[PDB]
């Protein structure tokens, strides 16, 4: 069919993850995909951010919290069972991110709640107390795809993620409402139900429901490879930064965390740790200061030999050599 349907009865956030990123990059752009599942106690990271700085890992091991660490940037956000999580894939150039999003909206108002777009990555439902962000998401998009994936607040925690982050001094010197209280007694179930008819509805198909789990891998390319990846402790974790010299700042587009050794005036290892949308420039950047002269003008050299590379960062990049010209000599 033209339609792919994935529902998760596990709650392995490495399992779930791991199927969201082999629909993204594993599998064809051929069919039409609704993933829908849930996780556990989970911290998700962005891929380039340093979960020794950004989270309590101690609580995290007293409290029996899962980290995972996904491929997209971005910062951290918790995860319970009151989450249900969806993820929407579509081949272009006939599908946008409106496809999606309309389905969701669909599946809300039928379920008795009166939901509409706020800004691009957030759906509200309109209340007599004013607008309750009820969802928060974010889209991928590639040259021949795009893809959009959620979360919905049923009946969530909201007081958990503060016991398991660390207080960064310089991002803070730089509405969210459950489900359950609008529609008392709604389920992962009933969402799932939902949002899958929407889908089916605006579609104009109906295709039967793969269920899938560790236990029972599912019908995805390379998946048990990517799962083994997703769930490794040197994935999600890796090993704690250790280094001399840290220049860090907070910028309006992501923290940036510079740690470095230096020897003989040079640098002679480094890494660099983002919460931003693209590490990638950052992750270049730390590639290229390996062995660099240790002194202000010549981070400055390596940091603008790349905007070349990376023209849609030019802002972002010359906030950051700008940085480096006042924050070394
Ligand atoms: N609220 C924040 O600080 C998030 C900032 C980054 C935005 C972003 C967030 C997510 C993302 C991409 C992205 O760009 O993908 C996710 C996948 C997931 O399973 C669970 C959670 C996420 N979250
Ligand atoms: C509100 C917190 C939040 C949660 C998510 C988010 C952003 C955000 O701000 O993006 C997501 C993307 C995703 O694929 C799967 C799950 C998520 N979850």
């Amino acid at each position: 069919s033209t339609l792919r349907l994935l529902i998760s009865d596990s709650y392995d956030p490495w399992f779930n993850l791991a199927v969201a990123e082999c629909i993204f990059r594993q599998m064809p752009a051929t069919q039409r995909v609704l993933f829908l599942w849930r996780n556990a106690d989970t911290v998700v990271i962005g891929r380039a951010q340093n979960p020794w700085k950004e989270c309590n890992t101690r609580r995290m091991e007293e409290d029996n919290v899962r980290l995972a660490r996904r491929s997209s940037g971005g910062g951290a956000v918790f995860h319970d069972l009151g989450n249900t999580c969806f993820t929407f894939m579509a081949g272009k150039p006939e599908y946008d991110k409106t496809i999606s999003t309309s389905i969701v909206l669909n599946a809300l108002n039928a379920l008795g709640v009166s939901a509409e777009a706020s800004g691009r990555n957030d759906l509200v439902v309109k209340t007599v107390e004013g607008d309750r962000k009820v969802s928060g998401s974010a889209y991928r998009e590639t040259k021949d795809r795009g893809a959009h994936g959620g979360t919905l607040l049923l009946n969530a925690d909201l007081s958990r993620l503060a016991n398991y982050l660390n207080p960064d001094k310089k991002k803070l010197a730089a509405r969210v409402t459950n489900l359950t209280e609008l529609l008392p007694g709604i389920t992962h179930e009933q969402v799932c139900e939902a949002i899958t008819e929407a889908f089916f509805a605006h579609y104009g198909e109906r295709v039967e429901a793969e269920i899938i789990s560790p236990n029972k891998t599912p019908d995805l390319p390379n998946f048990a490879e990517t799962f083994a990846r997703q769930s490794s402790w040197e994935w999600n974790f890796g090993q704690a930064p250790a280094f001399s010299h840290l220049l860090d700042e907070r910028f309006t587009w992501g923290g940036v965390e510079l740690h470095f050794d230096v020897e003989k005036g040079h640098i002679t290892r480094a890494q660099v740790f983002t919460d931003s949308l693209n590490p990638a420039p950052l992750e270049a950047l730390a590639g290229r200061l390996q062995g660099c002269l240790y002194r202000a003008d010549m981070l400055q050299q390596e940091c603008e030999a790349l905007l070349v590379d990376f023209p849609e960062q030019e802002k972002e990049l010359r906030e950051l050599s700008a940085w480096m010209a006042g924050a070394v000599r």
